[PDB]
């Protein structure tokens, strides 16, 4: 085992990741351009007219019911500390709008989690059966923001034609058009992180700098205590190994595991009667 | 007023008035970094970045950043080398999210922010100013030069000139800091100057698009109020409602300087 890269981000994040392999002789992966924010090749036309902005007026640290961008979620959903409250949605996550340039609060109010970067301690590191993945060198609370999904901003045409879809990220699940964030070659952290049946963070939708509902931002949050050492893992849908259990089935282990290759028999030889 | 920025710089700026009853300004909508209020399209294309190879701290000639800078003007510290050209300044291309060098480079000082401690104040005779309140030294990046991007019809169309900067294309694009812009719309005209604009690109490289950074140009004291030239086409809108009150000895815009060259001719 070794740490073949000390920060794969090029300290381009507020935090080094370090990547380590103690698998095989896998090099860190350089088959990617690791950016911290979101690209665009061609124009996606994001509206950024500051005037189209809704913001508050709140003169204190937007911890009050009045803040109006709070009141777009129903309510500001983190603590002082910058976690989720409790009792959110972790099921169906509303929404969130942080403050932006057009409130009147400073920019250190409670409600600009996502817009202030990675503050916890991952690594990147070689695992034995799904490739990389992403793990925790510390303990992380419940409610915790972790990483945004990074890549580059694409239309549903252009995912479409796209060769690989393993980083593709799409922005609603409804029929219509929906914009893609595709890591595969511009990426940051997250590209790494696997499916796993039984998650330990979930993605939430979120406006920061704008307020284009074609474009929401995925922050990704912790679901449950998570401990050192514990791979980090989302739920990538239904609809990911549809397309993908003909290539290969869920190599994540759990005892309630839906994508194995052992659950996809079973559901097969269940109708196969 | 502790800090006009709301906190959304690297540090605090302060406003006092220690000469009239004028509250700190408030006539205008304080933003750390440029906004547009109609569609401007900018490349933004991460492709169409040129971008460097370096694994140093792009201090080496061969940095195509610095090449597309005719060189790296930044010493170890951030400060333009002496041999920077103050009077008519290149084009800065820093690093950018396309370059293979870390974001600690040498080669990424006005993406890094304010760092000198500035104030606004009110001056004597010239409205609300901005002044050091530290020692600059030359070649020190102060601040950019942040508003709401326009086009040069929209610039036409608008009332007041007095925070318009014009990017200088040869299409025509303004950066407006009348209603939205940071500190630098404070900063007066002076006729001996101690900041210089520079036209600087970073996470795009639309030409039609610098941004515009001040950097000083000379050792700065503690309290000296920053200033610019405006320039000869300010001055030629300007001088018909007001003159400079600047108080140099080589003063070029004051009615005194306008009416002895008029009389000369
Ligand atoms: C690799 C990333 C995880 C796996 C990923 N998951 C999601 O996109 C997704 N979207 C929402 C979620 C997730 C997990 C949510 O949980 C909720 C949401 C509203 C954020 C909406 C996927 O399914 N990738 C295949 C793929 C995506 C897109 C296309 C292009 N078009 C045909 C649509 C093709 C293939
Ligand atoms: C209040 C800002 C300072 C004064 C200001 N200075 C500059 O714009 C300027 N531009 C460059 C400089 C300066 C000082 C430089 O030094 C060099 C540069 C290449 C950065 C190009 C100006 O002259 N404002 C009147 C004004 C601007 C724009 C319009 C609209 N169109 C007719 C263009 C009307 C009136
Ligand atoms: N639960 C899983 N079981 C098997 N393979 C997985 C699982 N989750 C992710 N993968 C693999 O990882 C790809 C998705 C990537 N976004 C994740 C990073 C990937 N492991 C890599 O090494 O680049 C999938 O297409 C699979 O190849
Ligand atoms: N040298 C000068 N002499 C007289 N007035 C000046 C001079 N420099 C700047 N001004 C004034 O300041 C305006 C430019 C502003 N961008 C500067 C801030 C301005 N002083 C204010 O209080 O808002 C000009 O239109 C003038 O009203
Ligand atoms: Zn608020
Ligand atoms: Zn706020
Ligand atoms: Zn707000
Ligand atoms: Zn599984
Ligand atoms: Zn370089
Ligand atoms: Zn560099
Ligand atoms: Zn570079
Ligand atoms: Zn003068």
């Amino acid at each position: 085992e070794k740490i073949i890269c000390r920060d794969v981000a090029r300290g381009y994040e507020n935090v080094p990741i370090p990547c380590v392999n103690g698998v095989d002789g896998e090099p860190c992966p350089e088959d990617y351009k690791y950016i911290s924010e979101n690209c665009e090749t061609s124009t996606m036309n994001i509206d950024r007219n500051i005037t189209h902005l809704q913001h508050c007026t709140c003169v204190d640290d937007c911890s009050s019911s009045n803040c109006l961008c709070g009141q777009l979620s129903i309510r500001c959903w983190y603590d002082k500390d910058g976690r989720l409250l409790q009792e959110f949605n972790k099921i169906e996550p509303p929404l969130i709008f942080e403050c932006n340039q057009a409130c009147s609060c400073w920019r250190n109010c409670k409600n600009r989690v996502v817009q202030s970067g990675i503050k916890v301690r991952l690594q990147l590191y070689r695992t034995a059966k799904m490739g990389w993945g992403v793990r925790a060198l510390q303990t992380i609370p419940q409610g915790t923001f972790i990483c945004e999904y990074v890549g580059e901003l694409i239309s549903d045409a252009e995912a479409d034609v796209r060769e690989d879809d393993s980083y593709l990220f799409d922005l609603d699940n409804k029929d219509g058009e929906v914009y893609c964030i595709d890591a595969r070659y511009y990426g940051n952290i997250s590209r790494f992180i696997n499916h796993l049946c039984d998650p330990n963070i979930i993605p939430v939708r979120v406006f920061m700098l704008h307020q284009d509902l074609r474009f929401p931002r995925i922050a990704f949050f912790s679901s449950r205590d998570i401990r050192t050492g514990e791979e980090l893992g989302f739920d990538y849908g239904d609809r990911f190994w549809d397309i993908k259990s003909k290539y290969f089935t869920c190599q994540c282990g759990s005892e309630k595991c839906k994508h194995s290759a052992e659950a996809i028999a079973l559901e097969q030889s269940r109708l196969a009667r």
